[PDB]
């Protein structure tokens, strides 16, 4: 286990699925102590039930990380709960259906931009005062190498993520010299239950993912993201910040 | 000149003032018919009364590009006008006081992203069926280092340029083989109205910029990054398609 | 034409085929004075005989560019002849069987090291004494989308084309205030003569390209290559420097 | 530490000082069987001697990374001694008194690329047919913020680097779907026996890099870098390939 990473505080947001799961999983079997944010309540009930059973200490939040008041609120109560944030996991995110720019709504735009962007940037603003505070602290957005290529989502998905990757680089630019460390990990692709947030892809976006899918058979496992996840959060990548580690197995190596 | 542009309808949002103005005037000189998209009405004026002084064609629309249904009118506007949208030089952007995630309202959140950001997915939505249609489109969108590296600008500006990045490489992915090309440029320093976005810019962002800037040189002419945007709206630049251009004289490459 | 390239000197490496020879005669076109560098005699008599048909003025210097006194020689007489050295085009270059490194000779990787990186090195150290004397020069090279991936060719072009752009920005870096431009020029796949370098290419390294061929399409044409080299080369690119300029109809993008 | 590097067998070069021997700690306190590949008698023996008195299984191979004979001979010792290999860190270099191209001779540029680039090569392609008999293997290259960005050093390894990072994407495209993983790790500043390579640096060279080195005033210890490169090495990165690392403290997301 990672010795720095008994009893620091972690947020993990949409941590009663996939990557999530195995975030909140892996940080708890590193005796940290974890902040479960979750939108579906089973989803979030079965973790913190997991985390309980596991002895380690847990704090269930049901959220939407969507709305800057529920994220404020969680970040209120981990802080007084708790009286510290060591680490955030912003990692909760929605596909869009692959919807290429043409075909997609306002609606769509909105949403998958809020969850996925918005929702990093409200966690973000509210808990670097408190790691300031602490003179350290760290910032793990989950991303996707459609964070760096054009034919791995939508419009949507892409715009949000490439905007995510912004907005860690901005993090660790600004606020590196104060304590505070700000990653960002790039999935390829893994086997949660995201999908691609449409039952009826767009036909024309699917024509470029398809392509894209004949480069690889391998499928990364929720744990194998959590890993480095986990791993960048302890004192033994102190000297990683601003990077967007790509996690895909090679796949936009070729 | 390029023989390509002659007659080809080009929109050029924020065309009253830096850049924007420097785009309209190079694509006139090329006798392309110019749509001269400004938000304030003194400088939209006076670009339009230089192109007609050089005797071209021209039609200024005073619109504001974070407001979807501005820019849709505009596009309309254009195309019941001359019947083709050729070029759409997404351009029109502001500064953010260089302020850090931290200190963002969620206002200067917002206007940002709008100004930067959305006013480039609400045209590029709007244009692509006319360019499929045609069978044949380019768009260039004006990004900024900022759009690649942390510490150049404020968070919303760096999230808005990685965002623009993004929707550039989206576009070029899916469309690319519908005879449609998106590319990005990213200037570096250059001489115009743009400044910092504040008389009191953010002190911990200051702090981060002018340490940059101990690694600049010269200061680009606003036709310095003009001459890059018409090279490739043009049909020289016909196997150029989703890349991100960077002219900052060097300046990224230390 | 561009008015900046009318009686520049500008020396073109491998212009007896392919991209080569597309540079020379656009450069010529351009009423540039132009140097054609070529290893076989009968190639390096067709690309002269046909700048000389279109009434441009040529020289015409046979070399093999992996040999540093060759390299020497022809910069030499270059500047013997015409007083100057505007610009110079680093182009030859030699696939390498698509070789992965496991089954990479020591003649091969030295063979294609030299043509491809080592030749640009002796080159850029011969006329940047020239150029800073001048207060102005150009060095454009051609590199190739394996100079950022790893799946587009065999392990020495790969790491042959890597290190061409860190030479490139090498270059920029530290000639940069000094009046010389570095810029690399990134092609995907183009019909030349290169093919893949070996009548028996490896199995494992034509599974890998294979795939990504089939990615998409459209391949570029030498003129489309070029189109963006002799851009590149002028002063309508005055602000751009260091950067690796991918012209690959967004193969890359994906 | 980690599970899965248990008696695995690491070979490290230039373990004899700084990264390269905290490289060789850490995989020793890993219980890894670590192979010291050092050029420096001296400094081979008091690692080897080190880590023998932790109790551990550790083998001295003095030997001249650039030298091919060497190189094989070392990765035959290897497998004849303990009948595999699982990891291979390529982390031996040396610095080029940060001379910039006009100044390189020819002695500079040879040695830097053979320490550098080279001895990479060399081990790579004599270790890869054990890892594939094996059907797992892991290569980790020590390459540098030169890789990426040209004004750290001087062009010889500016160029090295970004060929390194080249032979890294080349062997997990090709290798990745046989077991073989392949990352490379980018420090940024250490202080280590590596300096500048020369107590009288290129005055020009130097300007450049002063520049770049007043940016952050935070440098990394070893200890920082190989924590990295032996979490890259475990199962626990299983997904990791082909990716090129930075540990830089954020200094390149400026
Ligand atoms: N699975 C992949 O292939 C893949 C590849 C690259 C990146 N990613 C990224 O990984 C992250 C999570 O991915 P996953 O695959 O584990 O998905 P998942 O659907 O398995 O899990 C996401 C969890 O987030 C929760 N969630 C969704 N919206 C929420 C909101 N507004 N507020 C609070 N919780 C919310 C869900 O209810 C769910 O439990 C996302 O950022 C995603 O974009 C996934
Ligand atoms: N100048 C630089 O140093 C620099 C560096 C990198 C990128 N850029 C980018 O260049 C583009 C323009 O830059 P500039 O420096 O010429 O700035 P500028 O202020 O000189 O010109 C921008 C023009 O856009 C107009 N504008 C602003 N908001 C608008 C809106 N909502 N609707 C319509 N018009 C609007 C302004 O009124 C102005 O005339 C921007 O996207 C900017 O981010 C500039
Ligand atoms: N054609 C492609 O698909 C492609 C894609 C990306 C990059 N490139 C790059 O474009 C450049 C030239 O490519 P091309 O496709 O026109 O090839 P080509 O084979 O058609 O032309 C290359 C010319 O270089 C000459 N040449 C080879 N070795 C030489 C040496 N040692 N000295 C002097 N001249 C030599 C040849 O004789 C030939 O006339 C190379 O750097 C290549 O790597 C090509
Ligand atoms: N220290 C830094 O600031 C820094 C920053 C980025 C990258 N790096 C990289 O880290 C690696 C090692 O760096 P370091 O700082 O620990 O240097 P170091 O000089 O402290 O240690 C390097 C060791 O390599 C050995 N060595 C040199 N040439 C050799 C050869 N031909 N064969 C066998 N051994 C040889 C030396 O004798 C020395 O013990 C290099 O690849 C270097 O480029 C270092």
């Amino acid at each position: 286990s990672y010795q720095s990473l008994k009893n620091k505080v972690v947020i993990v947001t949409g941590a009663g699925s996939g990557i999530g799961r195995a975030i909140a999983k892996k940080f708890a079997l590193n005796d940290s102590i974890v902040v479960a944010v979750e939108l579906l309540e089973d989803r979030l009930n079965q973790i913190v039930q997991e985390l309980r059973g596991m002895g380690k200490e847990v704090l269930g939040v049901k959220a939407d990380v969507s709305k800057k008041k529920d994220v404020e609120e969680f970040v209120r109560r981990t802080f007084e709960t708790y009286s510290r944030i060591d680490v955030l996991c912003n990692n909760a995110g929605i596909m869009d259906g692959v919807t290429p720019v043409a075909e997609v709504s306002d609606e769509l735009w909105e949403r998958v931009l809020a969850v996925n962007l918005y929702s990093a940037f409200y966690s973000s603003r509210a808990v670097i005062p408190i790691m300031l505070k602490q003179g350290k602290g760290v910032i793990v957005n989950t991303a996707s190498i459609a964070g760096i290529r054009g034919g791995f989502a939508g419009a949507p998905y892409t715009v949000a993520k490439h905007g995510l990757i912004g907005l860690t680089r901005s993090i660790a630019a600004h606020y590196g010299d104060q304590g505070i460390r700000a990653v960002a990990v790039l999935p390829g692709t893994v086997k949660t239950n995201i999908g691609l947030g449409s039952s009826k892809p767009s036909e024309l976006g699917m024509r470029t993912l398809t392509k894209l899918m004949s480069l690889s058979s391998r499928l990364a496992e929720p744990e194998d993201i959590a890993n480095v996840i986990v791993f960048l959060a302890s004192d033994e990548a102190s000297f990683v910040n601003g990077d967007a580690v790509v996690v895909d197995g090679g796949l936009t190596v070729l």
